């Protein structure tokens, strides 16, 4: 074995940057470093809190990318056109980093290693395919067993239990997967003191936060998804009211340009996986917030070239 290795059993720039050409170059960690990053990345996100709080300060910015779907070269892509991430180039990835792509081993572990690397710069936010019941069917568990072994993905597993479900920029953006809620007068401290080191539930507010959709009239919908709702701009709205919150960003739902503004502004979508399963042909998106003017500002990014491996190869 001549690849990346642990300086003293700790990620390292260094080791980020070794680990990145490696997998570019399409080949393994060694499983005693994943492994070593599984029960470090794990160990750090069951300290934190459901719901991730966080202060840009005026001078300050911050990165929100939507989905990514194991498009590692994509992935690569990104950081390319924002930079490596930093503690002075914060990162917010919102859920949905496995299943679909083909490179969701190389996504995951890339995007657990930056957080062992800048724990309070980078963060990460459970999607609804952090979840065994999706990964069974597509192909991260397939993917996981194909390169190492049903073990590691069991580990895997478990460390996605610990992911934070939303994260609340200056008290003023809130930032799930998902959507807002099937019941009215859920609070920014309920979503606090929800226990989330569980598979989801297939109702209520943990639910919901992974699985809802905007819609564009008033009210409440049954999804056509199975589970959870579709809510309209009066639910964004009360929500937002009662938080003292100017908007909401999320995800989980392709958008053509890679991002959408809906119910007047209160609800924004962002996606970040251009091209999604080589067919879509959709842009992908992220975004900008500053500590001086917390506003959307939109990048819009297109997909690159990846090895010969069709999605869902593993499914
Ligand atoms: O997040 C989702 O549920 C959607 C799909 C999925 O994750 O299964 C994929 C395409 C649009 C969104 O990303
Ligand atoms: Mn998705
Ligand atoms: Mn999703």
């Amino acid at each position: 074995y001549s690849g990346p290795k642990l300086e003293d059993g700790k990620v390292t720039i260094s080791f980020m940057k070794e680990l990145m050409q490696w997998y570019k170059d399409q080949k393994k960690l060694h499983r005693k470093c994943a492994y070593q990053i599984l029960v470090q990345v794990k160990e750090v996100l069951s300290k934190l809190s459901t719901l991730v709080e966080t202060t840009l300060k005026e001078t300050e910015k911050i990165t929100v990318c939507g989905d990514t779907h194991g498009q590692f070269y994509d992935l690569l892509n990104i950081f390319e056109l924002n930079g490596l991430p930093s503690e002075t180039n914060p990162y917010i990835f919102n859920g949905d980093f496995v299943d679909r792509g083909s490179f969701s081993v190389e996504v995951i572990l890339t995007l657990f290693g930056f957080k062992l690397l800048y724990p309070d710069h980078f963060h990460l936010l459970r999607g609804n395919h952090e979840t065994d019941n999706m990964n069974q069917i597509y192909g991260f568990e397939g993917e996981v067993k194909a390169k190492y072994t049903a073990q590691m993905y069991e580990l895997f597993s478990e460390v996605f239990e610990w992911l934070p479900l939303a994260q609340c920029i200056n008290g003023k953006v809130l930032i799930m997967h998902g959507g807002l809620f099937s019941e009215d007068g859920v609070t920014l401290d309920d979503i606090r003191k929800i226990e989330r080191n569980r598979q989801p539930p297939d109702s209520g507010p943990m639910c919901d936060l992974l699985w809802s959709d905007p819609q564009p009239q008033n009210g409440r919908s049954i999804s056509k998804r199975g589970v959870s709702c579709q809510f309209g701009p009066d639910v964004t709205k009360a929500f937002l009211e009662e938080n003292n919150l100017d908007y909401i960003i999320r995800s989980h739902e392709v958008k053509a340009e890679g991002y959408e503004v809906a119910h007047g502004g209160r609800c924004v979508t962002v996606f970040s996986a251009p091209n999604y399963c080589d067919q879509m042909g959709n842009k992908a998106s992220y975004i900008h917030l500053q500590g001086s003017d917390l506003r959307p500002q939109f990048h819009q990014f297109t997909a690159v070239p990846h090895p010969n491996v069709k999605p869902m190869a593993y499914a």
